């Protein structure tokens, strides 16, 4: 059957081990891990995007899919982005979706599905493209606006996330809002809009499912 690899991003915990360089799968190097961003009431990122990864692997194993989380708690340290990838990879699953929340401008608000573009496999450059555009529709389909400040159209194609880069199998990351951003924030904060959006995400990891 299906195996979907959740990796709700940041740790549960950082220490100064997060400024580790890590190979980025193009050739240089980023931080292990970044600390991530916070509403400004204080909720942070870490526990958003674990609430919600929660809420996502629920709505997957109702399905019958199996799902591995990247983390196993939201109080400690956890792997740094190269370790993730590489883990994911080693489940060889159908697919890998990494959820996080975007720190920008306080009018900004939205979500933004990023993929590895240009590609450095066969998967990326068809698979993963698809996942992403499955996934922007149906975010859009649950009501989340797509992102008026980034990206294109609720996707963005880049270079730069090693995640995205060392991924074998299908793989995108998901920006499900701008934690800085009044409306996004009461989405994040409620246990009603994180249910709304593993509803979304679901359905994407669903749909992309289907397909292959
Ligand atoms: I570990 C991961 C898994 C899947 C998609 C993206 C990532 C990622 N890239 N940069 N940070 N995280
Ligand atoms: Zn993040």
């Amino acid at each position: 059957g299906m195996v979907v690899f959740i990796d709700p991003g940041h740790n549960g915990a950082n220490d100064a081990s997060i400024g580790r360089q890590v190979p980025t799968g193009r050739g240089g190097t980023k931080n292990c891990q970044a600390s991530g961003t916070s509403t400004n009431s204080g909720y942070p990122e870490h526990t958003f995007t674990w609430e919600t990864g929660l809420r996502l692997r629920a709505a997957l194993n109702a399905l019958g899919v199996r799902t591995a989380l990247s983390r196993g708690n939201d109080n400690a340290l956890g792997p740094c982005v190269d370790e993730r990838a590489n883990m994911a990879n080693a489940l060889r699953p159908n697919a890998i979706v990494s959820l996080h929340a975007d720190g920008g401008p306080a009018s900004g608000r939205g979500f933004h599905v990023n993929y590895s573009a240009p590609p450095l496999n066969a998967i990326q450059a068809g698979p993963s493209v698809q996942f992403a555009r499955i996934m922007r529709d149906q975010l859009q389909a649950s009501g989340i606006p797509k992102a008026n400040y980034i990206g294109q159209d609720g996707l963005y194609g880049r270079s730069d996330l090693a995640g995205l880069n060392l991924a074998q199998y299908p793989s995108i990351l998901v920006e499900l809002g701008n934690m800085k951003n009044p409306a996004d924030s009461a989405l994040m904060e409620s246990a009603e809009g994180r249910q709304k959006y593993a509803n979304a995400l679901v359905r994407g990891v669903a749909g992309f499912l289907a397909t292959q």
